[PDB]
């Protein structure tokens, strides 16, 4: 079984897997929405409270399912827990992050697509100072590209290029996932986590000698920075915290796991797992942070920042950014800087996202790495056309498998590791063979705070969400819920010829 032959390139991979789109894409924009720095002291606690023990959690039951040969929640949920019904609640393992695969690297091959476009000066060119003038150009680019509907009817029609890219982007994910885990992610992770931080630290530089009548990057800062009490009572900016935390982390996703299940048996998983989140946050606070909305900020000020970020989640890094930069000298070069970063950042996520599948079919229906690697691309590629045609369809999925989906999963996989797989035992396998032991204090925070934590939120989540779905929407999202259950359902099946060829082999010794 393939285990990393590096603890750099371990924790590299690990920080490629935590460190991406959600970065510098999804945090500037959440941390816009809810006050800026009011969002900062809800994130802090989920960060210590959830983030942190979760993190850890996932690490062991990786390393502890790899052990035995299996790397993915089927598995690992029935090892821990002997019920058929574990491995039911495993399939979610494989399902939430393979249904995020499928829109994620295609957001992922987007920014390729404006990387390839903005170096090679095929950019929109604004007229030499109003903000609407300067940013339709490049909302018509964005629209253009993806091809959004001139109609009523809820058809996307993405340009030849957009469809051209994504292929080129599902090549290159394979590419880099059939050499394996050891010659594939880790020596990809190496020279891409170099090159990201390098990437990002350029932008923020330049992002800060950004200055405007409207204001400077340092106003950005402030705002950012700065904390509100006020904010921190309503039960929003809780959510959207945690939710944060968890897509950040990668928690939830089961892909952690599967990471972790190529850790040596007694190899440090406690430090290890320390210093990637640590690496994630420091890009995703100190980097993510300082670009997206401190640019925003000095050329039009706090308040319309924050209408960009509640506009949309692609506005401020696909319209606004770019259309900020183009005014600057050099901007489409700085444009393709970002961009860039974007697809590395993306890149090194979506690996990891497609991983779980590949390790399942290799771990329980023993095929091999190229057969595993192509066919789960064929499934990813072909479900992605979905996300490309139907509009809507992609916040569908992003709801159900990378919002909703993920805390249920969290909160599930540690009631079975430490609730019903018994407390002491999961402390052993977490602390067993660190390089340090993890404060005693967290014991009693995974044992209790954390999932009591995350139960009262899925609950006032469930109280003023739930009326939502289903009540009133367009009856278009049902196609992409009809296709998403029919993978739960086909995720099912291949479990089911799991334990059956199993049994097979077992009858056969
Ligand atoms: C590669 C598998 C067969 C092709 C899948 C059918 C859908 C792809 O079709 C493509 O869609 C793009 C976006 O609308 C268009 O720009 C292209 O002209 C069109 O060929
Ligand atoms: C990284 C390599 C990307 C190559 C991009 C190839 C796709 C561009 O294809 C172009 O699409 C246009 C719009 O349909 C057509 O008008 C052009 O004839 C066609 O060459
Ligand atoms: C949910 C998956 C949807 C796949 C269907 C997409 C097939 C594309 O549909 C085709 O697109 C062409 C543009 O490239 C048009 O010229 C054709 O009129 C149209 O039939
Ligand atoms: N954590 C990634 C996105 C992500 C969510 N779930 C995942 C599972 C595996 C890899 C990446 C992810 C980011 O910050 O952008
Ligand atoms: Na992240
Ligand atoms: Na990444």
């Amino acid at each position: 079984r393939e285990h990393w032959a590096t603890r750099l390139g371990l924790i590299l991979a690990m920080a490629g897997n935590a460190v991406g789109l959600g970065n510098f894409l999804r945090f500037p924009v959440q941390a816009a929405e809810n006050g800026g720095g009011a969002f900062m002291i809800p994130y802090i606690i989920a960060f210590l409270l959830v983030g942190i023990p979760l993190m850890w959690i996932e690490w062991a039951m990786g390393r502890y399912g790899g052990a035995q040969g299996h790397g993915t929640t089927p598995a690992i949920f029935y090892l821990l827990w002997r019920n058929r019904f574990a491995k039911i609640l495993g399939v979610f393992g494989l399902w939430i992050p393979l249904v995020v695969a499928i829109y994620y690297v295609y957001i992922e091959s987007w920014t390729l697509g404006f990387a390839i476009k903005f170096l090679v000066g095929l950019v929109p060119e604004p007229p030499p100072t109003d903000p609407d003038s300067i940013l339709r150009p490049f909302k018509e680019f964005l629209y253009s590209y993806i091809g959004v509907p001139k109609g009523d009817e809820p058809i996307l029609k993405p340009s030849l290029f957009a469809y051209i890219v994504f292929l080129i982007t599902m090549f290159i994910n394979v590419s880099i996932l059939i050499r394996g885990i050891s010659k594939g992610i880790e020596r990809f992770a190496k020279i891409a986590m170099p090159t990201l931080f390098i990437l990002a630290v350029f932008l923020v530089i330049r992002v800060f000698l950004l200055e405007t009548p409207n204001g400077t990057a340092a106003d950005g800062l402030n705002f950012l920075w700065t904390p509100d009490f006020e904010k921190l009572k309503d039960p929003g900016v809780w959510i959207a915290a945690v939710g944060q935390i968890f897509f950040t982390l990668s928690l939830g996703f089961g892909a952690i796991i599967t990471y972790a299940s190529y850790v040596r048996k007694d190899q440090d998983i406690v430090l290890s797992g320390l210093t990637a989140a640590t690496l994630n946050e420091k890009a995703e606070v100190i980097l993510g942070g300082s670009i997206s909305i401190p640019a925003a900020v000095a050329f039009f000020g706090v308040a319309n920042a924050v209408a960009i970020a509640k506009a949309g989640a692609f506005n401020l890094g696909f319209i606004t950014l770019p259309a900020i930069f183009s005014q600057t000298a050099g901007g489409t070069f700085l444009g393709f800087l970002w961009f860039f970063l974007l697809f590395f950042a993306g890149l090194t996520s979506s690996i990891a996202q497609m991983q779980p599948m590949i390790a399942f079919l290799e771990d329980e229906l023993k095929l091999s790495r190229k057969h595993a690697v192509l066919w789960t691309a064929a499934i990813v590629f072909f479900s992605a056309h979905l996300v490309m045609f139907l509009n809507k369809s992609l916040d569908e999925m992003d709801f159900w498998a990378g919002t909703i989906g993920v805390v249920f999963f969290g909160l599930t996989e540690l009631i079975i590791f430490f609730w019903i797989f018994g407390a002491d035992k999961a402390w052993e396998e977490i602390n067993r063979g660190g390089i340090i032991k993890v404060p005693r204090i967290y014991y009693y925070v995974m044992r209790y705070i954390t999932p009591a934590f995350l139960a009262v939120l899925l609950v006032v989540w469930a109280r003023e969400y739930i009326p939502k779905i289903m009540e009133e929407t367009h009856w278009t999202v049902w196609i992409t819920r009809f296709y998403i259950i029919g993978l739960f359902l086909f995720l099912t099946f291949l479990v089911f010829l799991a334990e059956r060829r199993r049994n097979h082999e077992s009858a056969g010794t």
